[PDB]
């Protein structure tokens, strides 16, 4: 499983954990991504309209699934089916965000443009 956990109580909602698979996919070592917002995976061909939907889902604390282009450390592109989910503690208070990444062009690109 490719996934990261971020802490929205810390400035700029930084990564506090990244799985081994996520590091292999993105070509980053854990030390150079901890404490950073996961936006470093976006690049020139990333649809900003899709990024806007992630921004709203984090604001409203809703789960969302989108497909978008991301970049590995060396600049290699990959399609990312991205599922974001809020994690709440026993008191029903927002505690973490978990983002799961599935690499592949699952939804055909010409259908996604609609
Ligand atoms: C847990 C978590 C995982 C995320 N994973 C990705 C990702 O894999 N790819 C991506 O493009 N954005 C991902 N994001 C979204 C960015 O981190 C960021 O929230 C988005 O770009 C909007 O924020 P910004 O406008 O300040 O950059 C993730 C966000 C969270 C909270």
């Amino acid at each position: 499983k490719n996934f990261v956990i971020s802490d929205p109580r810390l400035p700029d909602n930084p990564i506090i954990f990244a799985s081994d698979s996520f590091l292999e996919l993105t070509e980053y070592s854990r030390e150079e991504i901890l404490g950073r917002n996961c936006r470093f995976l976006q690049g020139p061909e990333t649809d900003q309209a899709t990024v806007q939907k992630i921004r709203d889902a984090i604001r409203d604390q809703r789960e969302i699934t989108v497909q978008l282009i991301n970049y590995t450390k060396s600049g290699k592109k990959f399609w990312n089916l991205f599922h974001l989910q809020p994690m709440r503690d026993q008191k029903g208070e927002l505690q973490y965000f978990i983002g799961v990444q599935l690499d592949g062009e699952f939804i055909p690109n010409p259908l996604l443009g609609l």
